[PDB]
RNA sequence: AAACUUUCAACAACGGAUCUCUUGGUUCUCGCAUCGAUGAAGAACGCAGCGAAAUGCGAUACGUAAUGUGAAUUGCAGAAUUCCGUGAAUCAUCGAAUCUUUGAACGCACAUUGCGCCCCUUGGUAUUCCAGGGGGCAUGCCUGUUUGAGCGUCAUUU
């Protein structure tokens, strides 16, 4: 249970919350949890979701199904993932959303900032 | 007997009830003290690559600067190695600016995008005219400055 008067736990509240939020926060809304490999080898639970990860999807019609980001649609709250894709019936590949709290990071795009964080959340490389 | 009319069911018909939902209300509580002549609130007209609104903004116009974050924005399309970075973003923050015509609204007017006046600059063989660029000219009151007025009144005058 909470215990701080600034948290609120009111239902209403939260969810305007979520879907008013900023893209800055949809960032960290977005976060999608690392493979076992990835986590044994960094010390990382889970990371805000980037671009360029390479990511393989652990639920829903797609399960097993390995990719690298193509974009992070944090309007739509939602990662677009290449191959990851349906086929309408006209022949025109559409991109099939999905949410990172569905996926597992199986390779990190690393630049400064990326391991600095991983850093800063106690990974170590 | 049919058609027609009534009743019921099935399916199909405008209707949008019911059910479930809910970024909205409405009450209660706690904390805080911050509009404006340094031009407010409000109004008008404009600004997006493709748009007119309680979106945002002002000719620096869906915004500039500074800062943080750290790779977006996205309906479509795009300047660009913008991606191990003084750096994407309809991001956040926000202390620098810009802030059109107005508006208590301030040169005089205002059912007019109407008329002046004063400085400095530029152009027209120009201190006077015309034009352009910039900066100005409201009222009441306060303190001070300067210039005054009044046999209201003080120190010199046959």
């Amino acid at each position: 249970a909470k215990q701080s008067l600034d948290v609120s736990s009111d239902r209403r509240k939260a969810r305007k919350a979520y879907f008013t939020a900023p893209s800055s926060q949809r960032r960290v809304l977005l976060s999608a949890p690392l493979s076992k490999e990835l986590r044994a080898q960094y010390g990382i639970k889970a990371l805000p979701i980037r671009r360029d990860d390479e990511v393989l999807v652990v639920r829903g019609s797609k399960k097993g199904q390995e990719g690298k980001i193509s974009s992070v649609y944090r309007l739509k709250f939602a990662v677009q993932v290449d191959k990851v894709t349906k086929e309408k019936v006209n022949g025109a590949s559409v991109p099939i959303n999905l949410h990172p709290s569905k996926l597992v990071i199986t390779k990190l795009h690393l630049d400064k900032d990326r391991k600095a964080l991983i850093q800063r959340k106690g990974g170590k490389l």
